[PDB]
């Protein structure tokens, strides 16, 4: 299938980790550091072990991704047209989710997690009811649903891509101990440092024990695709490349109207190039009284691409695709948090629950005693209530 | 030389074109998107049109700024038309970046942002530091830092090798402004983070201060070409050999009391190469103060460089490399290059052109970096 191609890529991915990294952040600082002179080369007499190091840190991190490769291989058989090489862009999310399994399963990042988990965990326990069924959309590796279900919680995790995927089966299903994984997630970024051996600092993962899901005391779904595609309204909504008509789809979210108490957007509803089909179907798939939380900053991920797509509408009379526009750009809709919670309040009937503004809150950030990193992003939180 | 003036005249160009680039760049596709999008969710928007009316009158202005910075330099620079080299993307980006610059150094709405430096600095150089002294600032941007310290009498020397920082430069310091002449809209660019999207159309005031007690003076030209040591240090992009340059270099050797680094010591492909040339520029008890993020500008540059060297050849010399940390350069500061620490802290928290309005939800900024270090 083109999700079996897909998934062949970032697996040969995951296995060409290595090369890539020592191709990418090694040979060009050790050819620099032979280029300098003498001279200057006094002044750093410690660069070649720090590069030996960053090399051995490389070696450690391509073991983490093997075996997260070699995992996911012991369930899906593919076909020889299957089996497609990775381009750089595969690569660099590849490296990046160094990051992401920081953020989501190391002891170092926990005040990191707790920006949101000590708002959103008290407001559950008080006034939501556990079991209640909860959709998260973009949900990354899945720790929220890790802690979510944890509670007792029915959890639907929702993500589409494939690198989160196969990273968040691994630490799901994989039986791993705690502490049991040291990785080196911070080896790829050289700038803020005030001391350089804490960019070569080893992390555990990860922090928490494996617990079993059962059934009636909370358990772990998730669709593999896009938010709206599986969750969106059946009548109103354009069709695009995150939106499709087909038969499964049309059923998934026929079966997704008014199905879940729960709905948690934490770094996810400024992902895409339309915000309005976001909120168009948190209040789809929300029953009414259902409360959805969102956590997280509104950093738009296409405000400064160009690109465009093809959108269509469905016509009513024949089902068929209609009213074709293939120049419909990615940006635009890059809206404030104000107006975000005025279209919710306004005109799809929710009610503010909660607000918060600018709670700084970093994303796979250093956070040790000496952290010079980025400080993070301005966060925006609130829960507004369906009726 | 030549290559000087067709350089300015492409900068001035791109001040020409900015309104054009930013209807196609932040205004059109968003009218567009605006088109393509279902009558339902248009009424989602009611107001957006009318946004993008603002926001098309805002780059209005923004172009009058750039025009008037642009022809005060046609008061002085001929072209040909057939001569002139056209802008490409990265210099309209870097036109448009002017306006969170201009913000940065010339509006009141930045005074604590220009504080976290100030705040520390200014005590120092009153305690401890001559008067009249000789102070050196690389990558000086558009000079409010040399108005600051040589109104406090110092003379300011600045060094910026961009044309962009230049000419905008020298219209803040050497035309005839008056205190909020200019109304600007500096952060209509950034289409996130935004509380209330009416802050995003802010209208900003520059410049809070007249320019027109030290002197000061600027090197246009790469901070260790203008000032470097004239032997031991690779030819390379941003070192040359003329007898200009020679020149200068030998001039310049223990000719500062001060050098102030403001997020400049990470610009660089070798930043051995500036500590050489701060330790050079320096007379013996003279002052380095750096303030600052520790932000590689080349960490992900995988090019690579041509250098070579002269009595009086490496065409493989990648810009990546030698990511110092704070640590290492102090130490490599004190322990080769006869310095001793002065001052130090850590994690600053300070922002660069951050909106600051009392809603904002900007990017907080950097962690930076701050060290006062005295040669001996
Ligand atoms: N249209 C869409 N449908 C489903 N998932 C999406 C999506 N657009 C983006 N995503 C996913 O949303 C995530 C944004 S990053 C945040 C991950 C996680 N929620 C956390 O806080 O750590 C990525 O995992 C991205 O793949
Ligand atoms: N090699 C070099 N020589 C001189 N100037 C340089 C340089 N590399 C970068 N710069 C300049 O250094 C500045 C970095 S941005 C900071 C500008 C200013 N000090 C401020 O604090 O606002 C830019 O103006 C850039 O053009
Ligand atoms: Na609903």
């Amino acid at each position: 299938q083109r999700e079996n191609k897909a998934v062949a890529r970032v697996i040969i991915s995951f296995l060409k980790y290595e090369e890539y990294a020592l191709k990418e952040i090694y040979n060009l600082r050790v050819k620099k550091w032979a280029s300098i002179s003498d001279r200057q080369k006094d002044m750093v007499p410690n660069y070649t072990k720090y590069l030996a190091n960053l090399k051995a840190a490389i070696i450690e991190n391509g073991k983490f991704f093997r075996s997260v490769a070699e995992y996911a291989l012991q369930s899906i058989s593919f076909e020889p047209g299957e089996i497609v090489q990775p381009n750089d862009l595969d690569m660099s999310k590849t490296c990046s989710l160094l990051t992401q399994v920081y953020r989501e399963w190391s002891a170092e990042a926990i005040s990191e997690r707790n920006c949101l988990n000590s708002r959103l965990v008290p407001f559950l326990k008080t006034l939501s009811p556990p079991k209640a069924d909860i959709l998260i959309p973009g949900c990354g590796t899945g720790r929220l649903l890790v802690d979510l279900s944890r509670m007792g919680y029915n959890c639907e995790g929702n993500e589409f891509s494939y690198h989160m995927l196969l990273v968040s089966q691994y630490m799901l299903n994989a039986g791993l101990l705690q502490n049991q994984i040291i990785i080196y997630p911070f080896i790829h970024c050289f700038s803020h440092w005030k001391k350089i051996e804490d960019q070569l600092s080893p992390i555990k993962v990860p922090d928490i024990e494996a617990w079993s899901s059962n059934k009636g005391m909370g358990s772990m779904s998730i669709c593999a695709g896009s938010f709206v595609d599986c969750y969106g309204r059946n009548q109103g909504t354009k069709i695009s490349s995150h939106y499709t008509f087909s038969r499964r789809m049309q059923l998934s979210r026929a079966k997704a109207e008014n199905s879940k108490d729960v709905v948690v957007t934490n770094f996810f509803i400024d992902t895409g190039s339309n915000i309005l089909d976001y909120l168009d179907t948190i209040g789809h798939v929300l029953k009414p009284g259902g409360i959805w939380c969102n956590f997280g900053p509104l950093l738009y991920h296409f405000e400064n691409d160009h690109g465009v797509e093809t959108t269509y509408e469905v016509n009513p009379y024949s089902g068929f695709q209609d009213k074709i526009n293939d120049y419909t750009p990615l940006m635009g809709l890059e809206l404030s948090s104000d107006d975000i919670i005025s279209i919710a309040t306004n005109h799809l009937d929710f009610e503010l629950i909660r607000r918060e503004s600018g709670i700084l809150c970093g994303y796979g950030r250093y956070a040790g005693p000496e952290s010079c990193a980025m400080p993070g992003y301005m966060c925006h939180y609130w829960i507004l209530k369906s009726n």
